[PDB]
């Protein structure tokens, strides 16, 4: 069992976001669940503080993490059902674009969001 779970971890990463809803916030719940799903939260939060005390900003050190910690070059980005547009943050709406054939998490594809009537968006810092 993890020293921290993945809503402390979560609550951490969001403490340090500015605004709320972001392409980032959404990242941060991308990196949660993989995380918590192959017990990485601990590994993954060493690495946010690692890069912090390097000196990086918040946002900046969950780009490290996409980079640095190895799990995220080996899963495809998340697939995110809902049903409309309008479901995601207003915040994530300028970061939305047509999904290419390979999207890559340490490429800045945070996730996809396929919609009810079947169309995809991916959401790219």
């Amino acid at each position: 069992k993890p020293y921290i779970s993945a809503k402390d971890l979560k609550e951490i990463m969001y403490d340090h976001l500015p605004g709320f809803g972001t392409a980032f916030h959404q990242l941060v719940q991308v990196i949660c669940k993989i995380g918590k799903d192959n017990n990485l939260l601990d590994t993954i939060h060493a690495e946010f503080q690692a890069s912090l005390a390097d000196g990086d900003s918040p946002q900046c050190a969950l780009i490290q993490i996409t980079k640095r910690v190895p799990i995220f070059q080996d899963v495809p980005p998340p697939i995110i059902h809902i049903r409309s547009r309008g479901d995601i943050p207003r915040a994530c709406q300028k970061s939305l674009r047509p999904a290419p054939p390979s999207p890559k998490i340490d490429r800045g594809w945070v996730c996809l969001f396929k919609m009810q009537d079947g169309k995809t968006l991916g959401l790219k810092i």
